[PDB]
């Protein structure tokens, strides 16, 4: 099974989330998780009015990190699945507030936020991986 | 709560129901609950190459109706909420397949197939009812 | 080159002509050409406050009338044969289209967009969101 | 009149940039401009299949180094005040936009839109879908 996200509606789920995280005040900044976090925390960034935004970019290899423990940040990715970047992300950043678009079932617990409940067994379709395209009629 | 649809994912969800609706000469033509099963209607007749579209308009007050009993027709609609609606289009269309794109959980065994589950206390926004928008950052 | 309708496109197209269709209270109702007219007419029977709405179908089935009081909408007017059939058994509505061509335009009357008569046009009911690979496959 | 972005359209010009950069291995990675980069960065990480993203926060923040081997992307160049720091900065960085200005323009190594120096342009992080009351209220 599918699960089709398009622009419009990632950003709604986005702007969404960034509701729950006012007042912008008690941030210090935003990391995102590289490459499923950057549209998010562009979204966050924009809504919350915060211009420091870092990345965490990891493969277990790490190919660049934001320095410190997370305190005063969020930390934002695109979906949370089996949990392996997230087990790992929380080590890292122990005191940032760990929020995803979605979560399937094994990997909700890892997250200190979401927004959209995905099944297990669903592959999540992003608006990246799309483009508006004719299609031939299915008769 | 909110639920809310744009014209993108519409469209997939319609033509999800497309395809559990082939092979596409089972059909003798498609009714259209007006208004919201207008644009499911013209999806499904474009990817059903189905030529006979007709409507039924109600308010209980018929303001106009198709002819017949419904065989070999898709009746749709855009939701099944209550069902109000719907159990008079069953009574007036008893051998239609009757489906929606949407479903809260009263109106669920009113139809015969429909894509997406609502929450009952969820209203549906529909993209028949917004505009892309500037939108004043949250902070 | 292809010019290709988005769903929001089409939609600010059809707010247009809505606006000049006010007020919505003088209309019996809508007539939709089916295909074509199907979304367009969803999106004026919205604008509008319009639960009355029919189609016709080029004759596997037609509204009722002469078309009096009514709004016929298409998605486009290209080589004007079906708004002749239109003009013929609905000689008293407004009939509208979303595009036209110069071919078809004195046929409708009103419109609002215009195309040249060349245009390779798809609508956005022929297109959907469809996973594209990467450009680097790394 | 305003100059509206959607992100379909930025997409297309994102991918329409990321062709001109193949072969995607000859870079390290992406530095984006925040805020406007982040969006445009997420689009070329995708189609360029690179994992490696930074960020520069104008000095609030920076990616360490002179940029060689990197792509710095920003949504816009219009005054050219962002990119005047880019440069200096990250000298050896392929620095690029999709949108730019002429007063702007002499400072970006690629672009892909321009843009009237007066243009009010707004970005689709700027907007979103929103209800609208219909035309008639009945």
């Amino acid at each position: 099974e599918k699960y089709v996200v398009t622009w419009d509606m990632l950003q709604i789920h986005a702007r969404k989330l960034a509701q729950r995280l006012l007042p912008a005040e008690q941030w210090k900044g935003i990391i995102a998780v590289s490459r499923g976090g950057l549209v998010p925390a562009g979204i966050l960034a924009r809504e919350l009015g915060i211009r420091y935004v870092d990345t965490v970019c990891i493969s277990l290899k790490v190919l660049k990190r934001a320095e410190g423990d997370g305190e005063g940040f969020i930390v934002i990715d695109d979906l949370v699945d089996t949990g392996g970047t997230a087990t790992a992300i929380r080590e890292m950043y122990p005191k940032a507030h760990f929020v995803t678009i979605f979560a399937k079932p094994a990997g909700r617990p890892l997250v200190d936020d979401y927004v959209v409940d995905i099944p297990q067994n669903t592959w999540i379709e992003q608006p990246w991986d799309m483009a508006v395209t004719f299609v031939a009629p299915l008769s």
